């Protein structure tokens, strides 16, 4: 996250980190057993990681849970990053307390000017590199269609929406992608894709929830 701020030792309690060795993304704990991240995050070896600050120093709320199974989307395409969702379970169920909790899933898309919470360990500079060890914030409108599709021609589609500030400064970051863009307390986005970070005219891009309730729910259903 760049130009965002410290969130607070487990103030985020459905922000997870997906540890392989180290920490390679964000995610959203949606129920006891389920993790919803970014497709483009996939990989074997997963760990999740929950009730995390300092990614580097067991403070004494973590729960560390592997992976039983990945779910990429069904039509995730990696070259458009279209679809850019993945379900992630886990071997046991999460034990939920006020630090460790589930995020709802939205029942309405969310429109544009809706303000929403973006957190990550990702990146905190657009030029040069420093990663965070505790979790960093960033409170972002999303961006209407338009702009979102003026600022990335022909490069939007119907499962993507842009937040974030056009003049640049303020923005996720390498590091952050699957992690949660949360509206009005539901989870409407996944840090996606961007060109660069917090770049003029090139806001964030994330994939959006509301699209995807159906296959979460049914699949969650039957595996
Ligand atoms: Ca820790």
């Amino acid at each position: 996250i760049v130009g965002g701020y410290t969130c607070g030792a487990n103030t985020v309690p459905y922000q997870v980190s997906l540890n392989s060795g180290y920490h390679f993304c964000g995610g959203s704990l949606i129920n006891s057993q389920w993790v919803v991240s970014a497709a483009h995050c996939y990989k074997s070896g997963i760990q999740v990681r929950l009730g995390e600050d300092n990614i580097n120093v067991v403070e004494g709320n973590e729960q560390f849970i592997s992976a039983s199974k990945s779910i990429v989307h069904p039509s995730y395409n990696s070259n458009t990053l279209n679809n850019d969702i993945m379900l992630i379970k886990l071997k046991s169920a999460a034990s939920l307390n006020s630090r460790v909790a589930s995020i709802s899933l939205p029942t309405s898309c969310a429109s544009a000017g809706t303000q929403c919470l973006i957190s990550g360990w990702g990146n905190t500079k657009s030029s040069g590199t420093s990663y965070p060890d505790v979790l960093k914030c960033l409170k972002a409108p999303i961006l209407s269609d338009s702009s979102c599709k003026s600022a990335y021609p022909g490069q939007i589609t119907s499962n993507m929406f842009c937040a974030g500030y056009l003049e640049g400064g303020k923005d996720s970051c390498q590091g952050d992608s699957g992690g949660p863009v949360v509206c009005s307390g539901k989870l409407q986005g996944i840090v996606s894709w961007g060109s660069g970070c917090a770049q003029k005219n090139k806001p964030g891009v994330y994939t959006k929830v509301c699209n995807y309730v159906s296959w979460i729910k049914q699949t969650i259903a039957s595996n």
